[PDB]
RNA sequence: GGCGCAUAAAGAUGAGACGCGUUUUAGAGCUAGAAAUAGCAAGUUAAAAUAAGGCUAGUCCGUUAUCAACUUGAAAAAGUGGCACCGAGUCGGUGCUU
DNA sequence: CTAATCGCCAGCG
DNA sequence: TGCGTCTGGCGATTAG
DNA sequence: TCTCATCTTTATGCGCCTACGCA
């Protein structure tokens, strides 16, 4: 007989019916392996398929690059300890090594605990000396007196951990530091340059904490935003730049500071408008470096030569004197809130800020009402509302500093001390080529071949330190290879890679495509007709070579006065413009200026080799080295001028496809048919699909498995899991009816790819003519369709009561399917949809992840806490908590239950976490029995992951969770009924309909109203038989026997709020009325090992039973 | 249904870097008493680790995706379960057949 | 001398 | 013969 | 939090190409 498929998918769920073609769900026993006497279960064809969402790839991405970080990180402390090493061991020789093992305990400790001086007093010392790391830092940089080793190893140790970023380009200086001479000088230097109108007419005018654009409104409304002085004031504050009308150029480019291509960008556009403005835009850039250096660096800059140490110790002084101010003042007028904001470590107060756990902003949130209802706290209040209040130093918003400032410090401290120690003015260029040395982007991660994410090359068998980088790893063909590993392939010739967008070859094919089938009609003319191969060659001649974006007006305009002669004439074909426009010709036609040499044909390759090398790479000592190699075709203003520009763009189609094959009838090439065609003035997608050239036979002559061929499809990947199950459950239940494939498929991005998928997985025999026989048939829906056969015909839907849902609408919308190719079966439908037997399946998964919580607990005396290292003990040293289990094993056997060894055969389970997996693994027996077991069966060890089933007395079913959890596992079934009378009465405003129809239906609620009191006397009986809750179930009934007053639809809604109760999953908690109800959870297994194991197919439909009670 | 060009929004994938946060230790607490405790001074910083670890020993890799049971296999993979009819509280019964 | 139950918590800009 | 497509772990507490 | 590179999809405008039921 013949049968259809339905299907229904989401994200989290795939639902499946079979149907014959009278509309029926055909029901059938199937065997059942196992230890039990079952081995026959009637079952119907209908169910369903839930799991879990799938994960995208970004979460364990930043891992990745962080583990990369700090590994380099400690290889950058290597590097300077094994300079300093040898001049270190003549002074103290142990000094490493008590700075290594700081972190242990004093009975762990193998030398004196004070880890810097040794022994106490020089230890107190220097505390005293210094408070911080930065009075030692502005130690070194000011004073001349030779310093001890160690101190100077500290500082630059200090620096070298923490070195800021690298989002400023080129070089600064701290001696500008002012924002009012900047300025003036930038006013000056505009003066000097316009002098028909000048400027109107500063710290903190431009340094406020507002916005850029608010700051930008009221630095130019107080001397036009269309302005050139103002698009540069926006500019120097780095708010979104713009050149179009104000510098009159002639192509619209801004011009942004903050991004890579500035400088070269910058010597480009200023020879397009005059040789000068140089020193304008230079003072521009200074301007927008003092700004910069303004709100994070605030000290005189001719008292000392490091200015962010004398900022810090600046913050720290104010910090401490406003605190001896504050404790004075708390400790006079409010005697009383003393020990509760100076002691107490649970409030946010300063206990809680310094020695607790608290922020800064919610100090500030704390201690405003206590600083408000004072008095004697003026400044207090300001410093508060400018938050500079009780600052630290270490803070949260130390992510401006360069490390220009870090470098200058460090540059200056190797310049004080050198003459004292030799080695130092020896390697100053070897620590300081150490500090500012990063990995570029395009090299990688420097790998020997066992990575999976790497891509360099190297020129030697070497170790790469800082150093000796640029003489190791070739960078032209690792910055080559890393554009490479990523483009498109060709999709009609796939051994051959694409073209760049702003290719010369490229451009001429867009603009021949487009240009071949456009219309005219002149003044006489009887029909429509094309152009010829010499109106395209004037075209591409006379138009396109001068003006790039070409309107219709101007090409009517053109030849209309010069080859025409016809002003009666529309072109049909174009909307008002075009969209191919020959913009590298244009670009290189104002750079290098020869248009004969551009014109030649044999300088082709030689040129497209350039604009290939221009598209690639970006550093300018790479395009130089390999641009050397044309040194002898341009003139050395040609080659300076044109390193300068930059591309970005990779097209569709290969060079093989537009100049490398040919037509072997008439020796023409593709590209030549859209030059010169003939009298039909055909295009792309039209000369390889006729079956006159020999282009369909060269295409086809120039060409994966399930998992393969799913992970080659596109999209995020819950939509992959989603249709790989879809593809596993279709093809399963293909198998069970026969092996006899069915007739319809009826579907409802997640269908655009499964109908192609399907269709090809299906149709696989070809007839006489090599034509796909259409075996079967994917047919497509959409979901108002069957919304709207749902509701005419009063087929509701409540999302609440159960999983059947979607196993319901897949039955649905393949009925609906069916009936609407083809063209009582109402009892039909309304029998089907009453069946108290759906196949729910939950996935079972092995999981995986993390190993545990992330949160570094502090030490205690429980044994729950995972040690962080190897040697470093839980109860002295904290640790993680909470892992997760991967799954568990159902073990039997003896374990030294008494004082006397004594033996007990006992039978539990054992939650084996994520982190010991790959030792149980191994080997499982050692492993077992050195966690505790002894004499275990080698035989009945079984694996369970999450999500299993159990089936218990009176049909309870429970689902494991964990090693100590259980999950509800049954599935309510609820009569027709009252889910008609649930959706009724709960839309009871929201009509949605006819008013009349709305009447009647109101008048049927209002003539049913014990069905609340069936309803709540059948979820009483479920819960009473397979859920054991008695205590929410009491407080629930309770609570409904007593507000059983209310108007019908709170009433109604407050029912279905209260189905979290019985539905599969999780437990969940809920709200009747007011009355909160919460959550209750199963945490014993030990009925469990009483029940019967069952392990479930893919669709549920075969089993496998499993008596644990007749093992041990 | 699928391509090419033009404009726009959204997202994915892969590198390179900053700043915090957390845990132990070091920053000698004082005074009155026999303590239990009380008043008192303080406080801003640093070292180390940041998934346990692995061998292929790299300035590399370690949280993504795939995964019911049983039988062959190193693996990709392959194979393993009768059909109608009457009914329905998580599926039951009858007949034919092996 | 052990099992249920209540309440809290979970790396980020 | 042409036409549109949050839920599990953990401590404190209580029940027994 | 910041810099960089390559892809996909969706929506309008402009050219066409081909399977397949229905007018």
């Amino acid at each position: 007989k013949k049968y259809s498929i339905g299907l229904d998918i989401g994200t989290n769920s795939v639902g499946w019916a079979v149907i014959t073609d009278e509309y029926k769900v055909p029901s059938k026993k199937f065997k059942v392996l196992g230890n039990t006497d079952r081995h026959s279960i009637k079952k119907n064809l209908i169910g369903a398929l839930l799991f879990d969402s799938g994960e995208t790839a970004e979460a364990t991405r930043l891992k990745r690059t962080a583990r990369r970080r700090y590994t380099r990180r400690k290889n950058r402390i290597c590097y300077l300890q094994e300079i300093f090493s040898n001049e270190m061991a003549k002074v103290d020789d142990s000094f490493f090594h008590r700075l290594e093992e700081s972190f242990l305990v004093e009975e762990d400790k193998k030398h004196e605990r004070h880890p810097i001086f040794g022994n106490i007093v020089d230890e107190v010392a220097y505390h005293e000396k210094y408070p911080t790391i930065y009075h030692l830092r502005k130690k070194l940089v000011d004073s001349t007196d030779k310093a001890d080793l160690r101190l100077i190893y500290l500082a630059l140790a200090h620096m070298i951990k923490f070195r800021g970023h690298f989002l400023i380009e080129g070089d600064l200086n701290p001696d500008n530091s002012d924002v009012d001479k900047l300025f003036i000088q930038l006013v000056q230097t505009y003066n000097q340059l316009f002098e028909e109108n000048p400027i109107n007419a500063a710290k903190a005018i431009l340094s406020a904490r507002l916005s850029k654009s608010r700051r930008l409104e009221n630095l130019i409304a107080q001397l036009k935003k269309n302005g050139l002085f103002g698009n540069l004031i926006a500019l120097s504050l780095g708010l979104t730049p713009n050149f179009k009308s104000n510098f009159d150029l002639a192509e619209d480019a801004k011009l942004q500071l903050s991004k890579d291509t500035y400088d070269d960008d910058l010597d480009n556009l200023l020879a397009q408008i005059g040789d000068q403005y140089a020193d304008l835009f230079l003072a521009a850039k200074n301007l927008s470096d003092a700004i910069l250096l303004s709100d994070i660096l605030r000290v005189n800059t001719e008292i000392t030569k490091a200015p962010l140490s004398a900022s810090m110790i600046k913050r720290y002084d104010e910090h401490h004197q406003d605190l001896t101010l504050l404790k004075a003042l708390v400790r006079q007028q409010l005697p009383e809130k003393y020990k509760e904001i100076f002691f107490d470590q649970s409030k946010n107060g300063y206990a809680g800020y310094i020695d607790g756990g608290a922020s800064q902003e919610e100090f500030y949130k704390f201690i405003k009402p206590i600083l408000e209802k004072m008095d004697g706290t003026e400044e207090l209040l300001v410093k508060l509302n400018r938050e500079d209040l009780l600052r630290k130093q270490r803070t949260f918003d130390n992510g401006s500093i360069p490390h220009q400032i870090h470098l200058g410090e460090l540059h200056a401290i190797l310049r004080r001390q050198e003459d004292f120690y030799p080695f130092l003015k020896d390697n100053r260029e070897k620590i300081e080529k150490i500090l500012t040395f990063r990995i570029p982007y395009y090299v990688g991660p420097l790998a020997r071949g066992n990575s999976r994410f790497a891509w360099m090359t190297r020129k030697s068998e070497e170790t790469i330190t800082p150093w000796n980088f640029e003489e190791v790893v070739d960078k032209g063909a690792s910055a080559q290879s890393f554009i490479e590993r990523m483009t498109n392939f060709d999709k009609n010739l796939p051994n051959e890679k694409v073209l760049p967008k702003h290719s010369l070859l490229y451009e001429y094919f867009t603009v021949y495509n487009e240009l071949t089938k456009v219309k005219y009609v002149t003044e006489g003319m009887r029909k429509p007709a094309f152009l010829s191969g010499e109106q395209k060659k004037a075209i591409v001649d006379l138009l396109f070579k001068t003006n790039r974006k070409v309107t219709v007006k101007q090409l009517k305009e053109d030849y209309f006065k010069k080859i025409e002669c016809f002003d009666s004439v529309e072109i049909s074909g174009v909307e008002d413009r075009f969209n191919a426009s020959l913009g590298t010709y244009h670009d290189l036609l104002k750079i290098i200026k020869d248009k004969d040499f551009l014109d030649n044909e044999e300088n082709e390759d030689i040129l497209e080799d350039i604009v290939l090398t221009l598209t690639l790479f970006e550093d300018r000592e790479m395009i130089e080295e390999r641009l050397k190699t044309y040194a002898h075709l341009f003139d050395d203003k040609v080659m300076k001028q044109l390193k300068r520009r930059r591309y970005t763009g990779w097209g569709r189609l290969s060079r093989k496809l537009i100049n490398g094959i040919r037509d072997k009838q008439s020796g023409k090439t593709i590209l030549d048919f859209l030059k010169s065609d003939g009298f039909a003035n055909r295009n792309f997608m039209q000369l390889i699909h006729d079956d006159s050239l020999t282009f369909k036979e060269d295409i086809q002559k120039a060409q994966d498995s399930l998992h393969e061929h799913i992970a080659n499809l596109a999209g995020s990947p819950a939509i992959k899991k989603g249709i790989l199950q879809t593809v596993k459950v279709v093809d399963e239940l293909v198998k069970v009816m026969g092996r006899h494939k069915p007739e319809n498929i009826v579907i409802e991005q997640i269908t655009k790819h499964v109908a192609q998928i399907l269709d090809s997985r299906m149709n696989t025999k070809y007839d006489e003519n090599d034509k796909l026989i259409r075996e079967v048939k994917v047919i497509t829906l959409k979901s108002k369709l069957v919304s709207d056969f749902r509701k005419d015909f009063q087929f509701y839907k409540v999302r609440e009561i159960n999983n059947y849902h979607h196993a319901h609408d897949a039955y649905l919308n393949a009925v609906v399917g069916t009936a609407l190719i083809k063209k009582r079966d109402f009892a039909t439908v309304r029998k089907v949809l009453s069946m108290p037997q759906v196949n729910i399946v939950k996935k079972t998964e092995v999981q995986t992840g993390g190993f545990s919580k992330e949160s570094i607990l502090p030490k205690r005396n429980s044994d729950k806490l995972i040690a962080r290292k190897k040697d470093w003990d839980p109860k002295k040293y904290g640790g993680f908590d909470s892992p997760t289990v991967a799954y568990s094993v159902l073990v039997v056997a003896k374990v030294e239950k008494g004082k006397s060894k004594k033996l007990k055969s006992v039978k539990e389970l054992l939650g084996i976490t994520i982190m010991e997996r790959s030792s149980f693994e191994k080997n499982p027996i050692d492993f077992l029995e050195a966690k505790g077991y002894k004499e275990v069966k080698k035989d009945l060890i079984i694996k369970l992951p999450k999500y299993s089933l159990f089936e218990l007395e009176n049909g309870r079913k429970r689902m494991l969770a964990s090693a100590g959890e259980l999950q509800k596992g049954n599935e309510l079934a609820l009569p027709s009924k009252y889910v008609n009378f649930l959706y009724l009465a709960s839309h009871y405003e929201k009509l949605k309909g006819s008013p009349e129809d709305n009447e009647q239906k109101q008048l049927f609620v209002e003539q049913h109203k014990h069905y609340l009191d069936e309803i709540i006397e059948q979820i009483s009986e479920f819960s009473k038989r397979v859920i054991l809750a008695d205590a929410n179930l009491d407080k629930v009934l309770s609570a409904y026997n007593k507000h059983r007053d209310k108007p019908i639809r709170e009433q109604a809604e407050n029912i279905i709020h209260l189905f979290t109760l019985t539905n599969l999953g999780a437990p969940a908690a809920f709200k009747y009325f007011d009355t909160t109800i919460d959550r209750k959870r199963y945490t014993s297994t030990k009925e469990v090992l009483d029940a019967t194991l069952i392990h479930q197919s893919i669709t549920g439909l075969y089993e496998t039973r499993i008596d644990l009670s007749q093992l041990g």
